[PDB]
């Protein structure tokens, strides 16, 4: 084949730098990119009703935590609106994040659309005018993007089509991102739904990440300028078998060692519906695993950094400080976790709510 | 693999029915899907302003030609605007087209975008929200769609990536279209720009189409409810070698025979810069080839059907009929060609001057 | 991509001719390429020891059937032993077959081997030193070869690995073949085992062939110099649903129309455990399907052309004439079948015999 | 996809162990797999006849080395003949190797065959009956195999086909090996021929490796029981650009980092026509490269470990020890190089190579 460099030595430089700053030792990613609909559900869980002001206030709450958070938070992924909102003192949100030492992230995909002829599988849209939006985003203080692709494990899922198609689109988004000085977080999300064991999930994970990286190679993606946001290898939510956090750290680290090349700056694990405590404990064991990890293994948590804070806040403006505290605790807990310096109480405790719902809550 | 029917027998029936109505014996397709920018170039050449009224009137001009055209036109591809425009009688253009026995088509892609790391190669965007647009377009009288993917021949083109990428986007588009009852026209266009000869073009056409069809298989596209709009195998527009139309017809038919499966209802060739007369002659000879053709071999012309009409229109009502007649002449000339009944007219007058470069100065 | 002529006009010529002559109207293929072990199993049934003499005589009994078979069979696939054997008159078997108007075939594959990591799947070996063997076979009067890959429909079969593998190995065998002036018959045999219905078989068959022809394209295969020896789309050998001959005919032709490009000279269906009469009846209805078939649709039968002959012989020389007749009559019946001119006393397809799997005993 | 364990936990364990022994810190591989034909040319340069004994004596010379190489040689690759030859003391060669601490290897490929339609490209044969060959070789002390694949760089090479095909064939060989408890060494040798620079080769290497690993994943290969035998990223032999060993080391490790998953136990580079010193120097620079190397970077040298010793022999049986010493020094030198503790420099001024191409004479 004949090379035709998509990026210049300088473009590659900026990309690597940004990536290495987000995953810097002890730092992780705050997933604050809940869409108006996602947040609407969560605000109502405490009794609060959805509204722009409430969203701004809530996001501010997380973003204006005391400086203890600074060494823990390497980046914050935001939703389109929050990016253009301002703190009570009139300082635009990206500036607050930036002054705290982090890089501003943006959710760029436009949701998942079904694939015809599949067993309910999907692909993700958002490629239209992506360049134009990536140009505005960076100009407005965005250094990285996030694009989510969902995969599901079943009797005949994920299919060859689902895997190859989803990989191919993630590769496209990534390519576009780099061209505009944007670092792309490739999120090949395999859903925990099902009763499949640890082996199945691990096996699936290996297969999908294979396709993912081969695709990136075909599309000429600069891996040093990318972050991987995969799922931790765990059993299905309906699996009757209990596994030790070590088995999870094992299955996870192994899948990665077999599919993720060293050039990848880092891996930011998603909480995937795990309780706050559990999320940190697993991330700890993953960094406590004897195997050789060529890249950072940190977090990119959403609910696993907001649960207790949301509850403690309860919409009560007076509860601002009490709510921010919970946020801070989880952040520090995970800061240690991505280093293997975390200690828990063998379970979960307060951070153990959530609850598994099977065909019960439509709303 | 495990089947999961994308379409029910009823959906397939409709699709196969529509695709058959467009490529019926002796009928072709009128491409009137120029966008505000494309049509502008054509209006300014004759001296007419690029106004909505002017575009509307010219579009009407062709869409209201005498009934002799009814048997020649199986479908008319319209641009979003023209689709929602009314004729002087207050009737919506689609109703006007379908009353005259024509099937209404719509252009749904959003243009070509660069592929990073390639040699000026591209891909096509437009998939975002396509289902909602296709579902709605169906509600407004459009029965078929059109999507264009541009490929190019060069020292290192088309590349594996460009081929794989465009082939995949086309299959995505089709899948979506068929889910909304819309018949997809795959348009894997291989540009004639260059100095390459017949052999090379043919060779590339065979690879592009093989890839295109395998992609449709992976995507479970219903081949019976599809039309393939390709380029005719011709040498480059700078090649130094005269080729008889017979050779062109041989190379073209051979290429299609090697890659386009029989189930494909019809092939609608595009002019691609050929003179009106040349488009008719090559299409005529294609149909005259001794090789077995298990699919309709007709046209889908733009400039090759409109060239003389635009010129004979002058941009004023006075030449309304004078122009319509040129269009009528060209269509029935091509109507005969897609059956092997056309007989070369010759060359003497009423030709079209596509841009003034080395002519006149003070007129 | 760029061209590098795999074959020259003269080579393409020779191949196209050889292939067309074998599938000439009314003509089919006799598949007597049973390996020493395979034939031993058949001889054991009639009470005849597996002696090279016995093998030579039986093969002779088939090849020396009077001139009535001449217009019926255009090709004879032999085993390495048979190719070098001589008939009673001292003339070599290929000369015998040749004088009778047929072209000699030879099996070249080395059997199937397991694909580790698959649900008991296989792939086929035989590529090592193939070129050398093909050059020898050619010098010895062999003008076409046979390579068989086995695939199976089941719970998680056939898988992507198997499909990709066999499709690719066939293309290797094919390419080599064309280089040595041998016409390759590509045989992607999908076993009829299992309780899978007709629709399942059609789907898998469609997908397998789509992979096959994409593979041939990648390897630059000359489709006009190739034959396809597929399985008919029939229900599983344990299906409880009863199907008519017209249904299997429609399913087989539809599948083919969706995968086999017009350029492919001919399709030589295999028996696949079908009865002698059932095979010919199915072949006939297939050629009586209203759907346009761009290529020849003949047979390449083994047991479906030998059973009665082999059975009547009983290892007794004096039964020679009776045995050969059972054969001649079988060839004659199929000769009409490939032309769609086969009708038994009743002007309808004969009813089945056992059909146990449809009875109440299969519940 | 669905998990179907190709190897039991103990099978994986055996492979991991073998592969790890071969590339333990400080150890490398001795490449003595020169076929009878190839070894002949070498013997001709030292005025020696290529006979049964002469070859055996030469192989003995290397294998019956002073125990000082015991910590240097992790494994030795033998040709089929040598595997069944015995040393003067009456011990079969594989016995000598084992006792001295090294694991016995055997190259199993049967040479390269031309790919049709390509610009003189190739693929490798050897898969036929490979399984039974492995079961026997294993029986006779073999623990690891070798299969070479050649890919040349040029105007349009390597092609997508050569990459796809060679990758698939390497994976087929790998699978068959692991099935018989043999560690397979994947060798996609990218020829250094031509005037292409450093960047072109790195690019091609990245592409080739990307395909190799995807194919291994598709075939369900156990990465922990495999070794890659790639070329170092070095410019073309006809290139006219001076590159320091530091530039070579950088380009090389980065390529592996972007493709080779950390699970790959080790990488045993090949000399690629390099001189003994140059190979030791480049390997040293490669190991002392600042970037994180998750796999063992060692050697597997033929000429670069025999050159001087071979010359010293010059047929004279007396020269035995003097020649054996030159080999010991080379082994020790490289033993230090595979750890990045080798005193050197490398300047094309004193002891230079064919620097003619860089010379003004090449203008």
């Amino acid at each position: 084949p004949h090379s035709h460099p998509a990026l210049t030595p300088e473009q590659k430089k900026e990309l690597s730098d940004i990536a290495h700053r987000i995953v810097a030792p002890g730092k992780g990613i705050l997933a604050a990119d809940e869409s108006t609909g996602s947040i609407a559900k969560r605000l109502q869980s405490i009794g609060t009703e959805n509204t722009e002001e409430n969203r701004r206030f809530y996001r501010q709450l997380l973003l204006t935590a005391d400086d203890r958070v600074n060494p823990c938070i390497g980046g914050v992924i935001l939703f389109h609106e929050t990016l253009y909102q301002k703190a009570d003192d009139g300082r635009p949100f990206p500036q607050v994040i930036k002054s705290k030492g982090g890089v501003v992230g943006i959710m760029v995909d436009k949701g998942v659309v079904p694939l015809a002829g599949t067993n309910g599988e999907t692909t993700t849209q958002g490629l239209d005018g992506l360049s134009e939006r990536c140009a505005q985003y960076k100009k407005d203080g965005a250094d990285f993007a996030k694009w989510r692709c969902v995969l599901k494990i079943g009797e005949h899922t994920p299919s060859a089509l689902a895997i190859m198609e989803n990989a191919n689109v993630l590769a496209r988004y990534a390519s576009i991102c780099q061209q505009n000085g944007i670092v792309p977080i490739v999120e090949p999300e395999i859903l925990p739904d099902g009763d499949h064991d640890l082996k199945r999930c691990q096996y699936v994970t290996e297969k999908v990440l294979a396709a993912v990286y081969k695709a990136l190679s075909d599309h000429h993606i600069y891996l040093e300028g990318t972050l991987l946001k995969p799922n931790m290898v765990t059993p299905g939510h309906a699996c009757t078998q209990k596994y030790s956090h070590e088995e999870i750290a094992m299955a996870t680290v192994t899948a990665l060692r077999r599919t993720v090349p060293p050039a990848v700056t880092g891996v930011t694990f998603l909480s995937g519906g795990q309780s706050e405590e559990e999320a940190s404990i697993n991330l700890n064991a993953i960094n406590k695993c004897p195997l050789l990890k060529p890249w950072a293994l940190t977090f990119s948590y959403g609910r696993a950094l907001q649960a207790s804070a949301l509850k403690a806040w309860g919409g009560k403006k007076e509860n601002l400080k009490a709510a921010q505290e919970e946020y801070v605790k989880r952040a520090l807990a995970n800061s240690l976790a991505c280093q293997g310096k975390y200690t828990s109480s063998g379970q979960a405790g307060a951070a153990a709510s959530e609850s598994l719902f099977i065909s019960n809550h439509a709303y």
